[PDB]
């Protein structure tokens, strides 16, 4: 269950931007991205693992834990003030963008009504989810597949045109936002959800099945083109594949928001004390809801949100947390499990964590985080605040 579960928890949603990040960035730099930086998740997730398993022994020497939870365990109380509004805002942003996802994806099949349209529609239908795990892990696997297999396939099979132009990385804003969508892309496995290892990597390398063959088919088909169309789907000719990737995955955005959605709203009955109960939940549907009308943006929101709050939620906490709860000698002399050998003991992790820390931060947020900002600064100035349609002719 675990494998099922890394398959498709955020490699759907980047799906279909991967191949506008890999013309932003090239071809050989969108492939060497995209193995570092998956690489780079699987660390911080079995950072994130082991931390998990020593708060628990911790715990248990003297409900669902919660990664919060384990910060305030292990290194205190503001750590767990940090970490919990970095997830909160995290998973709010996440679904505004799985929103913007669903709308993008439903214009494609049924162009009649605008985006904008579209997403008062479902924005109002996922407003139900208020009212509202295991077998579904499976499932989305077999829907996230389809489509990574059908964007390699299916562009193949286009071909590429007479005129297309691959330029590749010609300003650094857009290449940085491609490599911030990928640091975003590989920001799924630290979802801390399926929590009791080489074993655990095998989820991500097949992560890299769906994300290296669709991002390098579509992009080497449609050329540069892609800078203009975020979504992938725009470029493919329409036909009944099509339809049903489109079907899949707005399937999977719906059901990755209703299910993503509890944890924030959770968070947010326990502040408010309410512990009927749907209007509690209607004021935290309204940001998301206008955070999505007028920012439609589909790569460039996922680019900024990355290099803001991924970049500190899934890459920097985890690695400060481990470096900082095991810097005392003692409690490295009492670790429930040891580091592996094959990366450097104790000396080679915490060089590991510094890396990560220093590169996460100086291209992970400061490069990449500018880029994503001006990149986003751009969109609103060229499409307009609440534009109509974002990227329809």
């Amino acid at each position: 269950d675990a494998w099922f579960s890394c398959a498709s928890n955020q490699v759907a949603q980047v799906l279909l931007t991967l191949p506008y990040s890999f013309s932003q960035l090239g071809m050989m730099s969108g492939i060497l991205f995209q193995l570092f930086y998956g690489l780079m998740g699987s660390w911080t997730a079995y950072l994130i693992s082991v931390l998990y398993v020593e708060y628990r022994t911790r715990k248990e020497r003297e409900h669902v834990i919660q990664w919060f939870e384990v910060l305030d365990g292990l290194l205190g109380k503001h750590w767990r003030n940090l970490g919990l509004i970095f997830n909160c805002t995290f998973l709010l942003f996440g679904s505004v963008i799985q929103l913007i996802a669903c709308a993008s994806n439903i214009y494609y099949i049924n162009d009649k009504l605008d985006k904008r349209t579209w997403t008062y529609i479902f924005g109002a239908c996922c407003a139900t989810t208020v009212f509202i795990y295991r077998i579904w892990s499976f499932l989305g696997l077999a829907m996230t597949t389809y489509t990574s297999w059908y964007l390699t396939i299916a562009s193949l099979l286009h071909g590429q045109a007479e005129d297309v132009k691959h330029s590749g990385p010609t300003t650094m804003v857009l290449y940085f936002t491609g490599a911030t969508n990928i640091l975003y892309t590989f920001g799924g496995h630290a979802v801390t959800v399926e929590i009791m290892k080489a074993i655990y990597l095998l989820a991500t390398i097949y992560v890299l099945t769906l994300t290296l063959p669709s991002a390098s088919a579509v992009y080497w088909a449609f050329g540069d083109k892609l800078l203009t169309h975020s979504n992938a789907l725009s470029l493919l000719p329409k036909t009944g594949f099509r339809d049903t990737a489109v079907i899949l995955m707005l399937i999977h955005q719906f059901i990755t928001f209703g299910f993503a959605s509890t944890p924030l709203y959770f968070v947010w009955e326990k502040l408010i004390g309410v512990h009927k109960r749907a209007m509690a939940r209607l004021p935290v549907v309204v940001p998301i809801w206008f955070l999505a009308i007028i920012f439609p943006f589909f790569g460039p929101i996922n680019s900024a949100v990355g290099s803001l709050l991924v970049s500190f939620t899934v890459y920097i906490i985890p690695a400060l947390a481990h470096m900082l709860t095991f810097a005392p000698a003692p409690s490295r002399e009492n670790a429930v499990e040891r580091p592996p050998r094959v990366v450097g003991g104790w000396m080679g992790t915490y060089c590991i964590n510094i890396f990560v820390v220093v590169w996460v931060f100086v291209v992970g947020f400061g490069f990449g985080g500018w880029a994503s900002m001006v990149n986003f600064v751009r969109q609103i100035d060229t499409f307009g605040l609440f534009t109509k349609c974002y990227q329809c002719p």
